C-alpha cells in the first residue's frame, strides 16, 4: 500500500514540528503503521519522536507517542481518559546512537493492529515488543485528537518530551502491515547478528560471546544459548558456535558445542514484569561461560565451559566438594544412586560404575556422553518442558524419552551438585564438536571447581602450550596443557580480593611473556604478568584511565599483529563507567619495550556513554580489521533482563580507533 503521509529531513532541535495539517485528515480506520528513520546521538533524558494528541485544556491524558530514553529504551504511550485506557509499552536497550563517529540511522516500525488487537514495535530489524490487549485503542481514535507532532507531545498547549535528534524519513499507513512486509523495509544497521532469536538453537536469549581467529582464517564464535531468560545457571543453557570464512561478513547457522537434553530446547518469551522476571528454570542441567583456543600440534579447536548439574548454579553449588574421589593419585567421578543418602559409587576406567561400599563393579556403565547404560543397554528419562500457562513457571514431563545422563534430575545415578569444567574438541574447525569430557579437579577433593574465564584461551607463539584462565576465591587458576588438552596442570596466582568474579583474559606480549587483564571488585581492571609461559606470576597491578563498577565486567583483550605509531599494541574491550554496564570502549595501548609497560593512548567509544555495553569478545580478523561481538545492554541491571537480539557484532578498522 501507499503511505497516507511521507515526509523527511526534519531537524529536532528542542522545538517540535507541527505536521497536523499534513497528517490528521489522512488518518482513517483503526489500524496504522508508522515507519521512521531517525538519529539521536545526543538525546535528552526522555524525549518523544512522534506524537498525536488532544492539545486542549482538560485532555492532557489523551495522546499517542513514540518515545525514547537516553538509556536507549524505546516505547509508546497510548492514552484516552474518556475510554479509561492508559497503555505504556517499552523495551530497554533498543537503539543505536553513534558508530565510527557518525550518528546511526535507526529504522523504527510500529504496527497498531486493530483486528489482532496487538501493538508491535521493531527497531533496526528487531522485534522489541509485541503486546496483545483485551480492549484495543486505535492510535487515531483517541478522543479529540487535534495535533500531530514531531519531537514533542503537545499537551494542553505546551511541548512535553522535547527531543534532540533528526527524523530523516517518516511514513504512515492506514493498515497494519505484516511481519513479512516489515522484513522488506531497508535497514541502515551498523551491526549484524550472528546468534539470534528463532535460529537453530531455538534459544530466545544469548549472553557471554566469544571470538577466536583460526589459522585457516576462519573466525569462530561461541556463546551461551540461554533458554530460561538471560539468567545464569541454574537454568537451561547450551553452548552454541558459528563461524565466518569471509572476515566476518557472513556467519554459519549455529550448531551446539555442548548441550543437554533433559529439558526441551524452547524459544520462550520470558516475563519481564516485577512479579515473574526472576522465574528461573530450576530442574535443568546447563553449561555456562565458554572459552576457545586452537592447538598448533593437533590442529584441533578446543572449547571449554562450566558444567552445572540439574538445578545447580554458582549460588548453590557445593563449595566444599569437587565431585571426585581420590583413589591413588587418581580422581574418579562420584555418583549417588536413587534411594541412597550418600555417594556410594564412582566411575572408573572405561566408564565402569563401581560400588565403593564393597569395591565391586556393577552392571552399570557410563558412556562417552555421560549417559547411563545397564548391561550395555541405554537407560532413558522423560524430558521436561516449561510454560507460564498457569500464570507462573511450571516445569513438567512432556512424554518424550531421552538418554539418561548423570547430570540430570531424573537419573538413576547422579553426580555431586557442584560446578565442573568440561572440554570438547573439533577436528573440522567448528563444523562438528566431539562429546565433552570433564577436566579433573585441581584444588583437591574438598574444593568445588574453578570458574572458567569466558573468551579465548591462549596458544603461545613458540610452543604447543595451551592456557585457559579460570578463577576461584582468592586466586586465578591457570589451566595449562602441553599435549593438546589431553592432560592439564594448574598454575595458581593469588589475588587480593576474596569473592571476586575475577574473569581474566590473556595476551602474549612477547615470547613467553603473558599479561593477564582481569575483572576485580575495586572499580579498576587489574593485571599480572608471567615471564615463563605461565609457570609463575607477578604481583597484581591496576589500570587507571578506565573505570568499572564495584562488581565489574568481563574485559576482553588481544595483542594486535601490526604496529601502531611504530609500537606493539594491545587492545582492550570493556565498559568504561563507574555506574553501570554502559559506555563501551575499545582502548588501544602501546607497549614500552624497555619494561613491558603499556601506555593506554587511544579510547574509541563503541556507542554513547549512556548506552549499554557489557560482556564482549574481540578478535583480529585475518584482514587486520577488528571484530567485536558484544552484549549491547546492561546485563547487570534488573531492569534489562530477558532482552532478545542484543548480542551484536560490528567490524572496525584501526583508523576508526585512533
Ligand atoms: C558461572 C557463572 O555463574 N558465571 C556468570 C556469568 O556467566 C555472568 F553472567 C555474570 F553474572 C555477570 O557478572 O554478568 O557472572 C557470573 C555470575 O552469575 C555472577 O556474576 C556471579 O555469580
Ligand atoms: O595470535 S593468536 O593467539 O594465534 C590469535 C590469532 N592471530 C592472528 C594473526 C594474523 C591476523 C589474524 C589474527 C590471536 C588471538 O586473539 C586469537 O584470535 C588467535
Amino acid at each position: 500500500i501507499s503511505p497516507i503521509f511521507q515526509g523527511g529531513s526534519y531537524q529536532l532541535n528542542n522545538k517540535s514540528i507541527d505536521i497536523s495539517s499534513l497528517l490528521l485528515d489522512k488518518l482513517s480506520g483503526e489500524s496504522q503503521t508508522v515507519v521512521m528513520k531517525f538519529k539521536a546521538d545526543k538525546p535528552n533524558s526522555l524525549q518523544a519522536l512522534f506524537g498525536l494528541s488532544n492539545s486542549k485544556a482538560g485532555f492532557k491524558n489523551n495522546y499517542f507517542s513514540i518515545f525514547m530514553r537516553d538509556s536507549g529504551e524505546i516505547g509508546v504511550e497510548i492514552r484516552d481518559a474518556q475510554k479509561g485506557i492508559n497503555y505504556l509499552f517499552s523495551r530497554p536497550a533498543s537503539l543505536w546512537g553513534k558508530h565510527k563517529g557518525q550518528a546511526v540511522e535507526n529504522t523504527l516500525v510500529f504496527v497498531s493492529d486493530s483486528k489482532d488487537k496487538t501493538y508491535t514495535m521493531y527497531v533496526n530489524g528487531i522485534e522489541v515488543f509485541s503486546e496483545t490487549v483485551d480492549t484495543f485503542l486505535p492510535i487515531s481514535n483517541i478522543n479529540g485528537i487535534d495535533k500531530a507532532t514531531l519531537g514533542a507531545v503537545n499537551r494542553e498547549g505546551k511541548e512535553h518530551y522535547l527531543a534532540k535528534g533528526s527524523i530523516d524519513e517518516i511514513s504512515l499507513f492506514n493498515k497494519a502491515i505484516s511481519d513479512q512486509e516489515v522484513s522488506t523495509i531497508p535497514l541502515s544497521n551498523p551491526f549484524q547478528l550472528i546468534f539470534q532469536s528463532g535460529d537453530s538453537t531455538q534459544a530466545n536469549y544469548f549472553r557471554i560471546p566469544t571470538l577466536y581467529t583460526l589459522s585457516s582464517g576462519r573466525v569462530l564464535s561461541s556463546i551461551d544459548a540461554r533458554y530460561g531468560g538471560t539468567h545464569d545457571s541454574k537454568s537451561k543453557i547450551n553452548i552454541a558456535t558459528s563461524y565466518s570464512d569471509d572476515n566476518g561478513k557472513t556467519w554459519s547457522e549455529p550448531i551446539f558445542a555442548m548441550k543437554f537434553n533433559d529439558y526441551e530446547e524452547q524459544l520462550v518469551y520470558w516475563p519481564r514484569d516485577n512479579k515473574l522476571k526472576n522465574s528461573q528454570i530450576s530442574g535443568s542441567a546447563s553449561f555456562i561461560d565458554s572459552s576457545i583456543v586452537e592447538d598448533k600440534k593437533s590442529g584441533k579447536t578446543i572449547l571449554l565451559a562450566d558444567v552445572m548439574p540439574a538445578g545447580i548454579g554458582n549460588n548453590n553449588a557445593n563449595k566444599a566438594d569437587s565431585g571426585f574421589k581420590e583413589i591413588n593419585g587418581h580422581y574418579y567421578l562420584k555418583l549417588k544412586k536413587n534411594g541412597d543418602n550418600d555417594f556410594r559409587y564412582t566411575v572408573r576406567e572405561n566408564g565402569v560404575v563401581y560400588n565403593e561400599t564393597t569395591n565391586k563393579p556393577t552392571n552399570y556403565t557410563i558412556n562417552d556422553k555421560y549417559e547411563v547404560l545397564e548391561g550395555g543397554k541405554s537407560l532413558t528419562v522423560e524430558q521436561y518442558s516449561v510454560d507460564f500457562d498457569s500464570g507462573s513457571l511450571r516445569e513438567r514431563h512432556n512424554g518424550k524419552q531421552v538418554p539418561m545422563n548423570v547430570f540430570y534430575k531424573d537419573s538413576l545415578f547422579k553426580v555431586t551438585p557442584t560446578n565442573y569444567i568440561a572440554m570438547t574438541t573439533s577436528q573440522n574447525r567448528g563444523e562438528s564438536w566431539e562429546q565433552f569430557k570433564l577436566l579433573p579437579p585441581f584444588l583437591g577433593e574438598k574444593h568445588n571447581g574453578t570458574y572458567l574465564c569466558p573468551g579465548q584461551g591462549l596458544a603461545l607463539k613458540s610452543s604447543n602450550r595451551l592456557i585457559f584462565a579460570t578463577y576461584t576465591s582468592g586466586e586465578l587458576t591457570y589451566l595449562i596443557s602441553d599435549d593438546s588438552g589431553q592432560t592439564w596442570k594448574k598454575s595458581s596466582a593469588s589475588i587480593p580480593f576474596k569473592n571476586a568474579t575475577a574473569e581474566a583474559q590473556m595476551v602474549e606480549l612477547r615470547d613467553g611473556v603473558i599479561r593477564t587483564f582481569f575483572r576485580t571488585t575495586t572499580g579498576k581492571i587489574a593485571y599480572m604478568t608471567s615471564r615463563d609461559s605461565g609457570e609463575t606470576w607477578s604481583k597484581v597491578s591496576y589500570i587507571d584511565g578506565i573505570q568499572q563498577t564495584s562488581y565489574g565486567t568481563q574485559v576482553s583483550a588481544i595483542k594486535y599483529s601490526q604496529l601502531i605509531d611504530g609500537k606493539e599494541a594491545v587492545i582492550l574491550s570493556t565498559p568504561n563507567s563507574r555506574s553501570g554496564r554502559k559506555g563501551g570502549q575499545l582502548v588501544v595501548g602501546l607497549v614500552n619495550k624497555e619494561d613491558d609497560s603499556i601506555d593506554w593512548k587511544y579510547h574509541y567509544g563503541i556507542d554513547l556513554p549512556s548506552y549499554g555495553y557489557a560482556y564482549s569478545a574481540i578478535t583480529e580478523l585475518p584482514n587486520h580489521h577488528i571484530g567485536v561481538l558484544f552484549e549491547k545492554y546492561d546485563s547487570w541491571s534488573r531492569n534489562e533482563l530477558h532482552l532478545s537480539n542484543v548480542v551484536q557484532y560490528i567490524d572496525l578498522e584501526i583508523n576508526d580507533l585512533t
